């Protein structure tokens, strides 16, 4: 008789709208979450270099740290292999568990409402 779990995801409420731009990108951009930090754009694509030949793979590093975030974004050369990759999980990486993201519409801290 095992178990136990527990989690918390926030909700928020009206979001706002902007230019965006580059839909293109967001559209063949997934973000990946939990790179270990030990990641690299290589030793990333290696991985989503399978499903898809990743035109573009960045990795956030640390702004304080200056290393590594864990966490960058993988651009695919097509919508149908990057399709392939969200339907690859979970998502194994450097040893560790990730979990990728559609990247798209993402947590983005502003100021000062903008409007009328």
């Amino acid at each position: 008789g095992s178990s136990g779990s527990s989690g918390m995801e926030k909700t928020l409420e009206t979001v706002p709208l902007e230019r965006k731009k580059r839909e293109k990108e967001q559209f063949r951009k997934l973000f990946i979450g939990g790179l270990s930090f030990e990641t690299t754009e290589e030793s990333l694509r290696n991985y989503y270099e399978q499903w898809g030949k990743l035109t573009d793979c960045v990795v956030m590093r640390d702004p304080a740290s200056k290393r590594s975030r864990g966490f960058g974004f993988v651009t695919f050369s097509s919508m149908a292999e990057v399709d392939a990759a969200m339907a690859a999980r979970p998502h194994s990486i450097d040893g560790r568990v990730v979990e990728p993201k559609r990247a798209v519409a993402r947590e983005e801290s502003g100021s000062g409402p903008s409007s009328g």
